[PDB]
């Protein structure tokens, strides 16, 4: 079983971009957007006694994968998919796309590295739409028996992601 340290202290990571414009031009698998938002560590630790103890990096949504697979899950808009990860500088110690779960080692006190959350906003379809990804929570990084006090959580607020499919522009030639 894991414990956390006196105050342990969730650090939440506002997901924001500016206005992502998809093409027809753009393939399927496109990587619209990249955004990283700087981690930065507050001192929470936690610390562990088995094996069978575990982190997990979850996808909160519950959206279904998108139709390309490979951890990229569809959002509310049409065609536009979202994967979740984590990096240390110059896209080191890549963390593998959320959602995964491994254990942990007995003793060791853990706390949040100082890196990068990541957002990847894809093209998933041929045929895409525009507007606003629904707010709210899309992900949480947790041990067990604490889920109600991850180490990392993110977050959409209100109106931080938007999409703009060039079709919709309905260009005047």
């Amino acid at each position: 079983y894991c414990t956390l340290s006196s105050g342990f202290t969730t650090v939440d990571i506002s997901m924001a971009v500016g206005r992502v414009v998809v093409r027809p031009s753009d393939p399927v698998g496109k990587i619209l957007r990249k955004a990283t938002f700087p981690i930065n560590p507050n001192g929470s630790t936690l610390r562990c006694t088995s094996y069978s103890d575990t982190i997990t990096a979850a996808l909160t949504q519950n959206y279904p994968l998108s139709p390309l697979g490979n951890s990229i899950y569809s959002t509310n808009i049409p065609g536009i998919g979202i994967r979740l990860y984590r990096e240390a500088e110059n896209a080191t110690n890549f963390s593998g796309y959320y959602p995964y779960t491994r254990s942990l080692t007995p003793g060791t006190t853990y706390n949040l590295a100082q890196g990068y959350f990541v957002v990847e906003i894809v093209k998933t379809a041929d045929q895409t739409g525009s507007g606003t990804l629904v707010p709210g929570l899309y992900s949480r990084y947790y041990v067990n028996g604490h889920m109600d006090r991850p180490f990392l959580t993110s977050t959409v607020y209100g109106n931080a992601i938007t999409i703009a499919s060039s079709s919709h522009h309905h260009h005047h030639h």
